[PDB]
């Protein structure tokens, strides 16, 4: 019997809805291609730094890992992996990841037939005064990169704990770039011309989280985080939902 | 004060030298290329199957296991192998197998690639059964030569293993004076004797056999040639390897 709170429920060019529903049902609208995005307003104003000092909380990501090739992609695998190891244990302690697992049953995503290991679980990350996509299949080194299968309804969610004074948000395009090297070379184009051709007439999603709200998004669109005046804190994982039930990682 | 046991020190072509030692002397004469192989008394027969059932095992893929895999296989099995590491370290640490060296040598598991240092797996259990294949070990020697990021060899790497349990057949160990110079020199030394029952280059070289016994530590350079026997019954063996880094003695397996 699972808490409920109040959600905007966003989609590209369509009105925002206003509900109020469970973590799992957010999940599932995104899941179910309902929704681009939903913010939720998850942590009462006095509880924010609890979340953010969680005891469980004691690095790679998994989009660093992807940017990697060749003897350095093994080595940064390596490290990848070690530190999951290390870290996960009190990971799935905290409020941020139990969200999560509670709602969904979720679990870490593992890779290994032979032995299970699991990815990384999630990370808290701190900004202080370019368009990605995030798809689990998107190493940059193709060849050699484990993880083939695209999920299209790959979900980013994070916690926004500490705001910054510009409210600087997130933006979203109905943009899904198909592979790594897609994105390499918009990227490209922005690195020798400041502009991304395609971006000017995309249907386009303006978020702006507040702290104590939780930010669920299809993560396979284009987006990017505006600039921030000031120190801005979140926690955040992605989620996928296999054949085996819903993973996470980060 | 350390510990002496009695130590047979072999080198190629040479009557094998009896000496008491200490572990920090005999992996001194082998780092110090004075030696081949040394087999040490450690363990009296009281006590072999405490260092079998120590807790510290309980409770692998090994990195020559790793080193057998390429492209998309390899970044997928060095997960396994450094995920299952960090689970399996922590009871190796303590095992009294583990500790003869880490107290003997100051030593401490290898590690990859530190900005985080995550470790390698420290060592293994082994049991070998009737089976009715000559290879050396290298942390280098990666099949997939572009990909395998230890790229640098030590050529006193060694191999140390205690026997808890030997087979009816007393099967043991064979080492040749020769050191293959890469994994595909010794991939094909496979497909020659696959191919043909023998290896050219082994017929001029010297080799020495070995036959330890429980309780026995038996320590040596691993980039020559070796094998053991076909066994008869079961043999049981704890392992792991040592290379001397500029940061100090590393362990792994
Ligand atoms: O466990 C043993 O008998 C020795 C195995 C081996 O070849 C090694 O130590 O590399
Ligand atoms: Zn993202
Ligand atoms: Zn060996």
């Amino acid at each position: 019997m699972q808490h409920t709170y109040p959600a905007q429920l966003m989609r590209f060019g369509t009105a925002a809805r206003a509900e109020h529903m469970t973590i799992a049902a957010a999940i599932h609208a995104l899941d179910a291609d309902e929704a681009d995005a939903i913010v939720m307003d998850i942590v009462p104003d006095g509880e924010r730094d609890a979340w953010w000092d969680d005891e469980g909380f004691s690095s790679v990501t998994l989009g660093q890992l992807q940017r990697e090739q060749g003897d350095k992609l093994v080595s940064k695998a390596a490290e990848y992996f070690g530190i999951a190891c290390r870290v996960n244990d009190g990971l799935r302690t905290t409020r941020f990841v139990r969200l999560f697992s509670d709602a969904l049953d979720a679990k870490p995503l593992t890779i290994g037939h032979d032995y299970e290991v699991e990815f990384l679980l999630a990370t808290r990350r701190v900004y202080e005064p370019a368009p990605h996509c995030d798809d689990v299949s998107y190493g940059r080194d193709t060849v050699n990169w484990p993880l083939k299968r695209s999920f299209p309804r790959q979900l980013g969610g994070f916690l926004t704990i500490q705001g910054a004074d510009n409210d600087a948000g997130m933006v979203m395009w109905d943009n899904r770039p198909e592979s790594r090297a897609a994105l390499d070379e918009m990227h490209a184009e922005y690195r020798e011309t400041g502009a991304i051709a395609a971006l000017e007439r995309a249907a386009k999603i303006m978020l702006k989280p507040q702290p104590g709200q939780l930010t669920l998004f299809q993560s396979k669109n284009l987006h990017a985080i505006e600039r921030c005046t000031s120190t801005r804190r979140t926690m955040g994982l992605f989620l996928i939902h296999t054949e085996d039930g819903w993973r996470m990682f980060d």
